[PDB]
């Protein structure tokens, strides 16, 4: 596309995009066009308004556009062109990316024992409410752990919700700890785009 | 895929998908896994049901699937594989195709006189509520009106509804008259995947 | 969008599309915009050219724009902006959907007896090279025949070509012939956006 | 979906998925099944192969699945399903993700001196061939510069080539310099999903 300013807007909040060079206050010549999830190609919005868009973004008296709370069918692009008083176009290109941040993350359930020298299921951990879907990650004595990684073996399901559209994600840790290592590692989850508390097992040489 | 059963469900209405082969009431052993846009690949849907899920699609006593009303979002695939009291496991599979049926299209603004050896704007006829998207098609005196035959030019417009999805359409008419042909000629337009509007007579100079 | 006309192109043909107002030969002041399947939203194209874009549309001596070989992912929307030597503006927009018909479709198993007055698997039928999918349409003395309507069954499976992309199309059909009906029906399938030779089974009372 | 290994694949490296569970060697009652970019929902590939698929996937003689090189279309899910010689049924479950690193980004243009308190354009960087697209960062005396930060601002444009899909980018950064800062600050710009650029040292009048 064009040159644009990147623009992340998290859902439900609402969102404001300037039109830059327009009248401070109408009468203004001015004109936005977007195009996202809503839209077949490109939609132009006036300052005069009406109709379905009235619901779902409307132009500020001061030119600027404006959505009251942001879904995932509004990731796109956003432009708008005025002229000035004088008569200098100028355009404002806008690309959208919506997000949603999860709650806090969760064992749901863990082991309290491991065998060193043996695949063992360390846990499970949750995270509920992510858009778009983000992924897992899992950390011992607070280093990375990598994956499929001769040791560490971790799988991941993503599920989502049928009405909002958010993702929940379910990982599963299995790992065969090396002997003579620590006997009480610490084990914790992250959401990759917080952190769960330290699940902390016993391990048996 | 595999071999389905294509069915067409009209948004806004009840779908049942019958699980062949489960016993006619629980218990069964019988499983439902759906893809559509509602899902991250697939979904399994078991009878006990539960969770966000309840709201959308629930497995009935007979094993069949529900879904009150049929969403744009519920276009795709779903799959039912059961178990009989002899024990043969029988397995269904539907390839679910949605579709909304527009309001009657309508004229929007016509000429009433057209010149014969010129280009002329007809008409503009408009359609509400369509999914997918369809198109307009023109008709003269009952015979279709092909675009751009060197003489008739078709534009059109789509747009969405920003909240329900379904598309309005916006379609305009031009034709260069034959000289020495009808002076009271009939169009219309047509919603082409009644859906026709009433025919404009416009009168044509020679 | 915006008033396009809709222009239908097949695949692996060339598409020349004119740039309405535009000088006969340069110089020219226009420009093309798309947005395709090969783009990230919209595309500028000029009369100079140059890059990768050469070896799929070039802008031509009397501004038109050239395809030499449609392909799937040439599905979207192209405009053109041009001055006349006067200075009127003058835009073309159009729409283009791409597509590719299939070879004749053919019957590749069918039943020679049919028992009246339960199932029988009457045949299946085969389509190749089509783009969009589209359906397999089966017939009975000429007359249509509706799907899962209380005798009929039809099950059908859509393959992707890994390569090209075109759709492969298998078709089966099943009848419950009505007693006294004609002994020796005329079966036919046909793609639905050519025709089978008929099957002619022997149905018995 | 359902729980799996998520794998990331290099385009243009071949990939091989282990069949878990497969005897070593043929015979083996084993099934592969795709659902990417390639296929119509899900596709059956088995030992034996044959048709346009051996061009793209082919079961190896340990019941692995192997593609030469992988491409963008080859994004989704595997699975296999196999029994061993006791009759037990083993599955594997894969997502697989593709992606190409870009060629290290460039400065194509950069200005030499900048006046504080006043905005500057600093420069242009660019990055070549990566997939997905990615975003350029720009740093500050090796720290990072948050666009729209009340005097940094950025501007950034994607390409995709025409023909291998691989995404282009090019991103502009201003920047409003505060009188009483350092008079030779390093810039760089750096591609994020080595891959940093040469820093650019302009001169700042205060
Ligand atoms: C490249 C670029 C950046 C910002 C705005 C625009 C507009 C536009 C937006 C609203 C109204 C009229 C024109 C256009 C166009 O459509 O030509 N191009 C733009
Ligand atoms: C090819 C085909 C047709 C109809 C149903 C299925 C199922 C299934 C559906 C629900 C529960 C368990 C299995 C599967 C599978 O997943 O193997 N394949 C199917
Ligand atoms: C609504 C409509 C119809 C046909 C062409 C255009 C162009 C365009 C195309 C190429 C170059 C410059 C402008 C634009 C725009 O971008 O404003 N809108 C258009
Ligand atoms: C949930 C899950 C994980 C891994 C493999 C499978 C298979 C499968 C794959 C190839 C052949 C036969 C079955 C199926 C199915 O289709 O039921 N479900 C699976
Ligand atoms: O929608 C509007 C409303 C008022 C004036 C206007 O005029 C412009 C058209 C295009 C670009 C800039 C200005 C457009
Ligand atoms: O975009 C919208 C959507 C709904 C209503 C609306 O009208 C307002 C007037 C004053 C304050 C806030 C909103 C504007
Ligand atoms: O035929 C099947 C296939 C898979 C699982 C199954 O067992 C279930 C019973 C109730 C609910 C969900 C699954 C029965
Ligand atoms: O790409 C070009 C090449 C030459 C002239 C030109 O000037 C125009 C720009 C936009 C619309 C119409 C004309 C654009
Ligand atoms: O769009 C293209 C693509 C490849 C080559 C090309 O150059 C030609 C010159 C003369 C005749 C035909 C083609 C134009
Ligand atoms: O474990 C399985 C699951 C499904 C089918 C199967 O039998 C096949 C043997 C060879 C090739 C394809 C299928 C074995
Ligand atoms: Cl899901
Ligand atoms: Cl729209
Ligand atoms: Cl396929
Ligand atoms: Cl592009």
């Amino acid at each position: 596309g064009a040159m644009a300013q990147n623009i992340t807007a998290r859902i439900g909040e609402p969102l404001v995009l300037k039109c830059k060079g327009a009248p401070k206050k109408p009468p203004q010549r001015l004109e936005w066009k977007l195009n996202t999830g809503r839209t077949e190609a490109w939609k132009v919005l006036s300052p005069q308004g009406g109709g379905p868009w009235d619901s779902v973004a409307r132009v500020l008296p001061n030119g600027s556009l404006f959505l009251p709370a942001v879904g995932i069918q509004d990731e796109g692009i956003f432009r708008c062109q005025a002229m000035n008083r004088n008569g200098k176009e100028t355009k404002s290109n806008y690309r959208v990316r919506v997000y949603q941040i999860p709650g806090k993350p969760e064992i749901v359930d863990s082991a309290s024992e491991l065998t060193a020298g043996v695949p063992n299921k360390v846990g499970t951990c949750v995270s509920e409410g992510s858009y778009p879907a983000g992924t897992l990650s899992w950390h011992l004595d607070g280093k990375p752990l990598v994956p499929n990684e001769k040791g560490v073996s971790v799988k991941e399901q993503t599920r989502r919700h049928p009405e909002t559209g958010l993702f929940t994600l379910q990982s599963e840790l299995m790992v065969t700890p090396a002997r003579g290592g620590d006997p009480r590692p610490t084990f914790s989850c992250s959401f990759s785009p917080l952190r769960t508390a330290p699940i902390q097992p016993r391990v048996w040489e």
